[PDB]
């Protein structure tokens, strides 16, 4: 389960994907990262592969799904953290990624890199606050200045 | 109280103020609207004048306290609501000057004055939503154009 | 391309799957939209429906890039459009989802069903800016009643 | 100007407010502060002064308008930039505040006490980033939990 037969014929086809993915061959590495999961569809490296192929080519929907069965599938395959944190900043949200860079930054406390990439995207999440904030102050900026304060009239009436 | 002689000077340096005011003199006008209030204190009116004499020489903090006192004298000189509005505005605060311009659109239910002015309103605050949005629309695209999917990598280890 | 056979094929399986899906089988529905997509990799309704699929057993990710492809593959097939804006939606990106309910909008201009999900959309995204304004306000309320003002100083030396 | 009367009296009045302040009596102390500045119109101390007595009766608008006119007076004098930083706390225009516990912070490079007040504020703007970012994903989940994906149709014609 699968046979020893499906397992041999899987890490062929995924190391016939590799190949096809170090040459920038990302329709045919797609194709056979697929085939390899056809037969051994719970491996959660082919999911983490084709995840990657699929950020590899803009598609950011496919590469969030495969990222999230390679979680569903090894809870503990670190990658799978990275490529549903990649999937997430190229879909903009943010914080979502900065989610899954936390929970490696956790297990990798030393992990220099896992700072780095954590540290990269919670710089992202404040820059965003950032631009919001100019904008909201450049837009409040012409409001008051278009503001009619010559039209408003002092009370002519006995007081 | 104030003694009929208090209440009757108060009510000329008013018109005195008045006087001032329609005449672009703003420090002056400022002068003896504050004379009034010294003799009255407890005239709405005067705080009202006062408030839009500090719009008119862009001292914001001034007039949203004139704004407020006038309102806690008299709960029903509309005036009171337009000025604390028109200072909040100036001072960025616009939902909180749509509650007032809400308040008086709710007194004065076919007052075409008051709906315009809360349309007015309510529009800036669905234009400052809309300029924050765009900002973070502008930032997204920024940061997945440069997102380094390139230096990823395959699993290139058995699986 | 296909051959006739590949086509006639596809538009059995993709039947077989429609049946599953019916009867609530998505894992099976999927399977079958998939095969249908194998033999005839172009038809844009399988894309539509496998979306579908996706979005009934919660995959997100997977049911937004079906839905993109099948908006790739015929740019008037409205249901990608309402796919994908289901996706959005579930991803919680409204704003995205609401740029696709305003372009059906925009072709089936008097279509009642195109005008409400643009309702609710927008109505959302509106509600959204709502609940984020209140926390805010709710916030301010506690930071202002926490301001150490008490222990401010008068300036206490000659002036 | 004043003449050596004036400026000896305004400073008379001046410690005669400061004792109302410390007894707790601000309507007087603000009586007091506003003689001293009609007879020294200038002293940016007594500003600061009425700001702060200001700030202790809530009266938010005055105490802004009170510090920003003692800063327009004497640029360098620090507790200006202390009493408009707490009136634009008080009236939730915490980045305003930043603005000037910033200034503060950069003259006053190793004053402790200015690091800490900064933080603090820092740290508010953060929370205020927080608390609205929670009520959006709170707000997020209810949607996608109530998103009508069952009355959704596959395509039901030939494909």
């Amino acid at each position: 389960p699968p046979a020893d037969g499906a397992l041999k014929r899987a890490e062929e086809l995924k190391t016939q994907a590799n190949d096809y993915f170090k040459a920038k061959d990302y329709e045919n590495a797609i194709k056979f990262y697929s085939q390899a999961i056809e037969l051994n569809p719970s491996n959660a490296i082919y999911y983490g592969n084709r995840s990657l192929a699929y950020l590899r080519t803009e598609c950011y929907g496919y590469a969030l799904g495969d990222a999230t069965r390679a979680i569903e599938l090894d809870k503990k395959y670190i990658k799978g953290y990275y490529r549903r944190a990649a999937s997430n900043m190229a879909l903009g949200k943010f914080r979502a990624a900065l989610r899954d860079y936390e929970t490696v930054v956790k297990v990798k406390p030393h992990d220099k890199d896992a700072k780095m990439k954590y540290q990269e995207c919670n710089k992202i999440v404040k820059q965003k606050a950032f631009e919001r904030a100019i904008a909201g102050d450049e837009h409040k900026r012409s409001v008051v200045d278009s503001l009619d304060i010559e039209s408003m009239t002092i009370e002519d009436e006995y007081s």
